[PDB]
């Protein structure tokens, strides 16, 4: 029972732009809403995909391989998923497997996807898919493995003990004035509270 | 290796604030990237608060509790969890006893913090505490939890079973369109992973 009404433009870029958006609440009464938008998605129904990769060893606990990397926006460095952006044509599930070779060096097969998830609604129409993917740690394709990023991308790779991920995760924030992500946090905590 | 090197503004608003930052890499290059900000960020912790809550009540599974709201940069509903801005002078936890109360109705007891953790990296600068909560539902004062919602605010209270939170959630997806937040998900497939 709440439509938006219109949006009006305020700002473009090469990446992002911004605009005002104009709503109705319930009652009727019109609102108005700053709102975030991208400029890169097209036709996929998810900006991009975030990747949890799951490396299987065993004589190993799973572990969690992630990424880290100095994000401009926070005028820092942040322990993140694998992430990318889905090209035009490429499948969700393709995306999360590619972007995960770049990031990573690792060769992983896909365990699942997921609907398209909002990175920050409040905010921003940015929604991804998060694509769980396993790694063969035993194979010897993944022995030594390494990463190819892009075009200006610098990332360094930390497999965390799915087991202790929380406590480890807290370990390095402190350290080196590091952050985690929301989304690699809440995972984390589902974690615990399970175990 | 990577630092900030200047931030320019592209433009304004009452709460949202879009901006040009010029950074440097590990090879000592200047790079851009585009970058969003609120301009109601003050010098607190974080910029707001996730709250967990987790609905107690003896000789029954735990409940989730979780919100669904219109939200205009989606241009639709989203189900997430609790969350609000901290007040000036306010204490994380004191936030998240408060935004829960506020936007369900029910009063609880702070299990654990965390540290801020950032919401979009590669877009934002926006952190939030994600505040674990226990809500005593044999409790009286949570027998009838009365949700008093801020002018123009307007939330829907939904609870899921933890236990089968992930497809009780896609139960939600299926029924009509809605998008679940990234950290909801994330949450719910971690519940599934641990075991
Ligand atoms: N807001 C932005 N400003 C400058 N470059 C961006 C921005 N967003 C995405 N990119 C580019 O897109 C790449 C995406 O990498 P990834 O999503 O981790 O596969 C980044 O490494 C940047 O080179
Ligand atoms: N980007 C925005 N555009 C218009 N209003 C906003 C925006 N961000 C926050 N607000 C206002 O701030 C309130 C914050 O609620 P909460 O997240 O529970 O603390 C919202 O309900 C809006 O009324
Ligand atoms: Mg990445
Ligand atoms: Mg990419
Ligand atoms: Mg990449
Ligand atoms: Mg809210
Ligand atoms: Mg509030
Ligand atoms: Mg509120």
């Amino acid at each position: 029972k709440q439509y938006i009404i219109s949006e009006e433009l305020i700002s473009e870029g090469k990446w992002v732009k911004l605009e005002k958006t104009t709503y109705m609440d319930p009652t009727g009464k019109t609102r108005t809403w700053e709102s975030v938008k991208r400029t890169t998605r097209k036709e996929q129904t998810a900006d991009g995909v975030a990747v949890i990769p799951v490396l299987q060893r065993t004589l190993h606990y799973e572990c969690i391989v992630l990424v880290k990397q100095f994000r401009p926006p926070m005028g820092g460095y942040c322990i993140e998923f694998p992430a990318g952006l889905i090209d035009d044509g490429e499948t969700p599930e393709a995306a999360a497997l590619r972007e995960l070779e770049e990031e990573t060096g690792y060769k992983g097969d896909i365990a699942e996807c997921s609907p398209a998830v909002c990175m920050d609604p409040g905010l921003s129409n940015c929604t991804i898919h998060i694509v769980t993917v396993t790694i063969n740690g035993d194979d010897a394709e993944n022995a030594r493995p390494k990463p190819k990023p892009g075009d200006g991308e610098f990332v360094e790779v930390i497999s965390l003990p799915k087991n202790d991920l929380l406590q480890r995760l807290d370990a390095l924030v402190a350290e080196e004035h590091l952050t985690v992500d929301a989304r690699v946090y809440s995972y984390a905590l589902a974690l615990k509270h399970a175990n």
